[PDB]
């Protein structure tokens, strides 16, 4: 049953955010929740286009660069655009066929788009600063280590895809097909669907902050102002992507929404918290990669690994969590100046 | 079998529009066709917003008007909501899972986005000109005269949707799914493809200019010059969508990039012919609803009709199709004005 445009007349005040009816009228003049349509306008206003930032100075600055600078920067510029590159198309693939309510179904669509602005501006970087582009991105793919810190971000979404096309194809209950059988359970895709939002949470608040904090290294050296430039209005838009899903988390949490999402976010707790301890663990070990060839004055492991620990307390707490991490003030104060 | 970072390294630039590999890494600095990343740029240079468009004169040019009026102008304006409601979501949950290179890819999301800003400047619209707004907004949902057409977009896309999940699911064969022997054929699903790309260009060519032509005759008049200046935008961003799917539409069969759409395309002309021909006479039976308490200054059903038949012809032609009706002077010369 998934339709483009369902033909019931319905209140879409009175939808659950996600697995009511399918939107059909597009409308903005009320809405269930106001901080989506808060947020779309913000997001809006926003509208920035990568390719009038100048970035030629940048070509001379890295190839000024000392190697073991020059691969740490280009590791962090990498590992950018693989997480934009599944963000760009994510939102829109895993989440837009289960959402009810027309205000979020346009801030999902809103915030797709915005990341397709920001791999666009990768490219913008990157074959500025490089001669042949394709080194850089084909090195995305193949790359053991970026793929390794990155464990588990599309595996999640494509078992959340899966699960829908089963839930729209076939309904709830326990089928048989090619002589298998297959349970198919909405509570579980549901829990399915929030671990989805928790990890969501945990990439956009964590780990796009730590490759942040890594991008205004060099422009606390001067270095790079063409890139900073343009993260610093990346990381402008992260801020409501992370206040979108924060809100969505938080509001399912309550019991306003759908009952059932309360049970689950109090059941599912342990997982919740495990997960943003995963996250945080693959962003440290990151690091061996990333200071292989030596490291710079002002960013070391031993710093990343406290700012991943500052950041995680900071981000749990904001949805409701236990902290893992001995609490303690911010390691690099400076990305106060750069930041959101 | 869908995923969202294809851990392939694979030629992008060697890949088929639709049907090969997902899309890992989102690159912009080469292109397989030249022709999307051309209209990415064209759409973002011609962003706008709706809010700062001032509608607050055409309240009074609405009461104003004698109720045959008022309603050719609200059912006109309650079709193309019908019609962008569906062009926000669709792209995106339809042609997304398909798409194996990255610039059509971020065109397809940059179209989706294109029309929620459509959807929002109709909002901006009736906000300000009947202020119940739920009369106009309900009315979308059940009324006749334009259910009959929403049931038969929503249809290709809605079984196009439904047969790739069986294709990502299962993959080709005959497979039983409680008892029903159900067959996967990708060759049926590039049929489905096909067919559903060709009515969304009918979608956008023809059902809204037609629209476009009942906007701009109360331009032509001084009257709702709020809503022509936002249509005027509208039908700018209408032109790059319709010259995107003439482009997909045309390079596939001229089986330059799969052999076989190339075949397909030519079993399936006829049923292509009538497709457009059942368009026309939709919007031609549409005239009749509007006109029904009679016409106003400028356009009636005759010359209407008479513009249907001519845009059809116009836009059959640019696919390499038939024409089916009388060969013809636009009509209307006039809106040339308003349009590009």
């Amino acid at each position: 049953a998934y339709t483009t445009f369902s033909a019931t007349k319905n209140d879409q005040l009175k939808e659950p955010m996600f697995f009511g009816q399918p939107v059909q009228v597009a409308r903005y003049d009320q809405q269930k929740y106001d901080i989506f349509e808060k947020l779309i306008e913000k997001q809006l206003s926003f509208f920035w286009r990568p390719e009038e930032v100048d970035v030629s100075r940048d070509r001379i600055d890295y190839q000024a660069l000392p190697e073991h600078e020059k691969h740490i920067f280009i590791s962090n510029l990498k590992y950018q655009t693989l997480l934009d590159s599944i963000q760009g198309r994510s939102p829109n693939v895993a989440l837009l066929p289960l959402i009810s309510i027309p205000e979020l179904e346009t801030w999902v669509e809103t915030w797709a788009f915005s990341e397709t602005i920001h791999s666009r501006s990768y490219t913008h970087i990157i074959r500025n600063i490089v001669n042949d582009p394709s080194v850089v991105f084909d090195d995305i793919v193949t790359n053991e280590q970026i793929q390794k810190r990155a464990e588990g971000i599309s595996s999640y979404y494509d078992e959340l895809i899966e699960m829908t096309s089963y839930w729209h194809l076939l309904g709830e209950g326990t089928h048989t097909v090619n002589g298998k059988t297959v349970t198919v359970s909405l509570r579980e895709l549901k829990k399915k669907l929030y671990l989805c939002l928790m990890s969501v949470n945990a990439l956009e608040a964590i780990r796009f902050y730590v490759s942040f904090a890594c991008s205004f290294a060099f422009a606390e050296r001067e270095l790079m102002e063409g890139n900073a430039k343009i993260i610093r209005l990346i990381a402008r838009d992260e801020a409501l992507h992370l206040t979108g899903t924060q809100h969505m988390l938080n509001l399912l949490r309550s019991g306003a929404d759908d009952p059932e999402m309360a049970e689950i976010a109090e059941e599912c707790k342990q997982e919740c918290y495990d997960l943003f301890v995963q996250a945080a663990q693959q962003e440290k070990d990151w690091a061996d990669y990333l200071f292989r060839d030596g490291s710079m004055i002002g960013l070391n492991k031993d710093i990343l690994c406290q700012y991943v620990e500052y950041i995680t307390n900071i981000r749990m707490q904001a949805v409701g969590l236990d902290l893992p991490f001995n609490t303690r003030s911010n390691p690099i104060p400076w990305i106060n100046t750069w930041l959101v």
